[PDB]
């Protein structure tokens, strides 16, 4: 009953693979719903076509800016920002899916995928899902990042939706 969404990742237009996520709707229903709906395009805007603007090998992959495409933008389905729903779930390891923000209660659409345990982010970012399949694709994505996060190739979500 927890929903599943997929990203089809491309590298400079070339298909790399699919990453799928379980969204923890049972534990963070509002945050899960935001990410779910942005993945299908059913609100008239969303993740499709946007890039991962910041990738830091060993740390995380961040994307979700489909409004400005420069890492400063994005929006939720609820208006511009919504609340940190809760901090029940932790950044326990690679594959953890978590909301980026700009301070308390500023969730929009930007998100990140952990490539390691990042317990120092616990209580600071709302965890709301986990890579289900395709962790090997996220690892492949890492190779195009850098210690400062800038990417050496355009890493995009060529398609996305609900499974
Ligand atoms: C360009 O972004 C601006 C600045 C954050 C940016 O300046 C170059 C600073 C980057 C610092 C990078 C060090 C690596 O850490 C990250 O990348 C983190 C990891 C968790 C998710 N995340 N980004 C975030 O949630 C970060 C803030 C952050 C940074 C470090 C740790 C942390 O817990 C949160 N927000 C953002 O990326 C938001 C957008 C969601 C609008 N951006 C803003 O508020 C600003 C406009």
């Amino acid at each position: 009953v927890n929903p599943t969404v997929f990203f089809d990742i491309a590298v400079d237009g070339e298909p790399l693979g699919r990453v799928s996520f379980e969204l923890f709707a049972d534990k963070v229903p509002k945050t899960a719903e935001n990410f779910r709906a942005l993945s299908t395009g059913e609100k008239g805007f969303g993740y499709k076509g946007s890039c991962f603007h910041r990738i830091i090998p060993g740390f995380m992959c961040q994307g979700g800016d489909f409004t400005r495409h420069n890492g400063t933008g994005g929006k939720s389905i609820y208006g511009e920002k919504f609340e940190d729903e809760n901090f029940i779930l932790k950044h326990t390891g690679p594959g953890i899916l978590s909301m980026a923000n700009a301070g308390p209660n500023t969730n929009g659409s930007q998100f990140f995928i952990c490539t390691a345990k990042t317990e120092w982010l616990d209580g600071k970012h709302v965890v709301f899902g986990k890579v289900k399949e395709g962790m090997n694709i996220v690892e492949a994505m890492e190779r195009f990042g850098s210690r400062n996060g800038k990417t050496s190739k355009k890493i995009t979500i060529a398609d996305c939706g609900q499974l």
